[PDB]
């Protein structure tokens, strides 16, 4: 068997959001992004050519990256943020006592501790195995995904799970 | 007198920035973007072999863009939201009744109705020529200055002025 | 009122097809190409801070390069290449006496006489005004309308219409 | 010693090419692409300061692609299709019994299954080490050969071999 | 008959060479760039689908780039720069004081004042003209001459004549 | 522990140079590059969110390329230059018999034996650890780093050191 490593990576696979970093000591203003993400893969090549399908790829990139796109990146597990509801918002407080509060439908609630290229890039490869599926996957003999995830054109963070 | 066409673009002159459409009937969630600037000039080749030297292009294109970088971009003028000054925050409240609470400081105030590419680009054509100076513009014979600012990698504006 | 100039590109807005150019003493072998193509539009900035929504330019380019998109793009005018329906087969013969035979449904039939970028351009500008609706680009104040078509991100086509 | 890693890739090495997908229960219109090869290589650094002179490297890679360049793409050992040679042509014929006929001139029978960006590759690789010369490769102490094939700016596909 | 735009761009179309600009009480040390032209030109679709085939003037500014390519950029009609050529070198004296000395055969002697991108645009734009030949641009019905000259993919210098 | 992967890529971590390759039986003319660094880095997700903040990675890389920005590189370690110091100039005699003259200003002088891309990249690896920090790296719990050198957007190297 002959193993081959498929990337798919495109301008469509992006999620533009607010967000700011905050954790011990340090707090940056609010400000957002052009997020992108990027899918490798490697697995041997099958009996009808691919290893896995592109559009089935490229379906589900859209997938995750849409469910991010247009809102506040809000970090569950942060250790330095009081996130209080208020009525049909997100009350959240910092360490210097700064407050910011955004209707609950801006944000989208993310189970991370701070929202850095880093945390969000684990984040997505949960989620976008579980969209393709796994044992899909690994019918499809994958045993190795890998998703990269740009804040910026030039600050990018990867993140793999040999399957 | 030969006439040349000066372009400096870089993901240097970038500010990445929160913001959300506001307009009448209409209003987005709050998400970001990383904004990207490239300036566009005309003029005659002087005598030192520059229309203009790209080195005074490329400082003064970056102190516009930080000004902006890191903030929510704020419509100072917009008709359809009511910006008010409660304690070190401004409050946002929407047409449709949603409440927005970010730090003074947090925001960049911007002469604006509506944080669009087309209005956030004619702000920084009036900043930058201002900042390069117009009678210094004038003694390098340049007689047309243009700004493009991109929302995303896909979608630009682009305004002019004739000087 | 403030003129701005609005661009739309973006590796989506593609359509990967087969063709071949053939003209007087002319003919080359079959090949294909991802064709891009990008919108250009000019108008004043309108009271809701758009010249124009970037959804709705995003959407008419889709639209039209889709119905392109997997085809063997076939000209129906040409004057060098003699097309017979044979079944549910397009049969082209050229000045050479070469053949070639394709189902009809893998063809589209496009109302030119070269499959050039230059004349595919022009029946894309014609189709794009029509998708996004003549009157309707006047109500928004929009004058000028451009598009380029790329054969490959070294040879490009690029038309226009005063509106 | 040493070890680095050379990549040269272009928008030179390409071959623009007509193809279509074809396996059990699924086949695809006619349709072509742009394709782009980039090579990668491990190895020590020689006493002449290059791994291997990026010119060999950059001439060998466009000698195959011209070979691909401008044709059709057929694959020999397709166990979907019916390839006839009928006078100076290919006929083909699928499951759904869906007839193409091409001149042979205009086709490059390839010994491969189906026209994907993974067998395209493998075939690459295999041409571009016995083109380079495998014990030339040697000399140079290259031990890691590796192309990556473009269908697509957002479709790519991977292979390497251990020399 | 319909107006058509043709853009040539290529990171093929490029010459790599070592400059330093000196003009009046200014002198920068030798260093060095990969220039990179881009050709743009206007006309009508002639009768057989181009305004002017694109492989013409893909090969015509190859010839241009690839006589620059590879050498120290000499500007011949310096007013700051004393070119004394000893034995096979030309020997650079500036108005600091400072001296350089190269073989001939490692320069490019240029009909300009200074190495800049604006002066070495116009070099090209009169250069191509004359390699494509004027009165066969006429034939093509072309009638306007564009090039763009880049000294980093940052900083770009446009130039044009109307014929 | 999360293994994350990061990457850090700009136009600004250029260095404009001027150089020319020499070893034995070969030497080329003067000439110049555009040189493009970027970083790789591999390490766990620290209690903050991040491998290593990305602002740090940018500096060092900017400072590391202003040292080698806008000068010929010379390389000391040479066995085919003949490198002699004259008065306030550096004279390099060939194999040849070409004569170079440079004043030592404009020239930067680089412990390595040809200014080829693999070199400059062992070089620049070596320089962005000092820089960095090592035991400052380790305490980021980083294991990896690599650096890839570009002397063209065609022709890259890329070298690495487990740490
Ligand atoms: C400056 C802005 O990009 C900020 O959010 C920032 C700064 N440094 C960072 N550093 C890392 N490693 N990851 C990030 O997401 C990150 N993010
Ligand atoms: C610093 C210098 O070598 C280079 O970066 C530079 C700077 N400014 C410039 N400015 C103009 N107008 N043209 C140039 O070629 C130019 N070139
Ligand atoms: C959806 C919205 O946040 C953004 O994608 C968008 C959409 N359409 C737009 N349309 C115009 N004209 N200008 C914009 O800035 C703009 N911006
Ligand atoms: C849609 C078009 O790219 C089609 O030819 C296609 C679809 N899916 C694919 N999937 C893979 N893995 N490789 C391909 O070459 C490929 N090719
Ligand atoms: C060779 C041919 O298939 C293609 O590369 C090509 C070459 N020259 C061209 N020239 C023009 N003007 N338009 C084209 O579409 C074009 N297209
Ligand atoms: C042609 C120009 O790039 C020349 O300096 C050159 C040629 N071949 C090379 N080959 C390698 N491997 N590395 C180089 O830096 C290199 N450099
Ligand atoms: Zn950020
Ligand atoms: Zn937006
Ligand atoms: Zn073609
Ligand atoms: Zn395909
Ligand atoms: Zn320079
Ligand atoms: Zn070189």
């Amino acid at each position: 068997d002959q193993i081959a490593e498929l990337l798919v990576e495109s301008p469509l696979f992006s999620f533009n959001c607010a967000h700011f970093i905050a954790f011990k000591g340090f707090r940056e203003t609010l400000h957002g992004h052009n997020y992108n993400v990027s899918l490798r893969l490697r697995g041997n090549i099958q009996g009808d050519g691919y290893v896995i399908d592109f559009s089935i790829l490229k379906e589900k990139v859209r997938k995750v990256c849409k469910q991010l796109d247009h809102h506040f990146i809000l970090p569950m597990y942060s250790d330095v943020l009081n996130i209080q509801e208020v009525n049909d918002n997100f009350k959240i407080t910092c360490e210097d006592n700064s407050e910011y509060s955004f209707p609950k439908r801006d944000c989208v609630q993310i189970p991370i501790k701070h929202s850095s290229t880093e945390e969000i890039g684990l984040y997505i490869l949960n989620q976008l195995i579980e969209e393709i599926d796994l044992p899909f996957l690994k019918t499809r003999s994958v045993n190795y995904m890998e998703v990269t995830v740009s804040e910026s054109p030039s600050q990018k963070a990867t993140v793999h799970r040999n399957i």
